[PDB]
């Protein structure tokens, strides 16, 4: 459970991100990508993509990360009453996507990084920390999602 003061720290990030929502969404998912090329291949949409100058110029990958980023601002302004938004993401990801539990801990990751380079006033050690536990507690609840579904692993 994340107390008061961590959801500001992680709110007052988030906030920042929102000026650019989709700049974000290209660093992030851009970052998965290389980092892990494992995720790259769950998508049908994107897998034609083979370098990062391809990934940067594709506006279809942009959309999908302003899509992804709006999922996720909505989940984090809940600050943990997050249930009705993830019951048909984990629902989707489990089911239909087939995504790891693993691979939105390799999101995760891409996240704080792409945080960190672009909001360091914002983004030290006390909020790095709250963001790190906002995003576990979403992964802990997705994850229970996924037991009951018989996907957690
Ligand atoms: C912060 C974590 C994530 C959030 C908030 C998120 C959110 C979303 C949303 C809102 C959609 C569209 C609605 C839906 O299908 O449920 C979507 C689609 C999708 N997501 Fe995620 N996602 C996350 C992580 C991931 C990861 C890590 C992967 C793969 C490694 C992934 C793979 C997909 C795929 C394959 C689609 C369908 C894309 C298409 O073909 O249109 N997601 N996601």
């Amino acid at each position: 459970v994340l107390s008061e003061g961590e959801w500001q720290l992680v709110l007052h990030v988030w906030a920042k991100v929102e000026a650019d929502v989709a700049g974000h969404g290209q660093d992030i998912l851009i970052r998965l990508f290389k980092s892990h090329p494992e995720t790259l291949e769950k998508f049908d949409r994107f897998k034609h993509l083979k370098t990062e100058a391809e990934m940067k110029a594709s506006e279809d990958l942009k959309k999908h990360g302003v899509t992804v980023l709006t999922a996720l601002g909505a989940i984090l302004k809940k600050k943990g009453h997050h249930e009705a938004e993830l019951k048909p993401l984990a629902q989707s990801h489990a089911t239909k996507h087939k995504i790891p539990i693993k691979y939105l801990e390799f999101i995760s990751e891409a996240i704080i990084h792409v945080l960190h380079s672009r909001h360091p006033g914002d983004f030290g050690a006390d909020a790095q920390g709250a963001m790190n536990k906002a995003l576990e507690l979403f992964r802990k609840d997705i994850a229970a999602k996924y037991k009951e579904l018989g996907y957690q692993g």
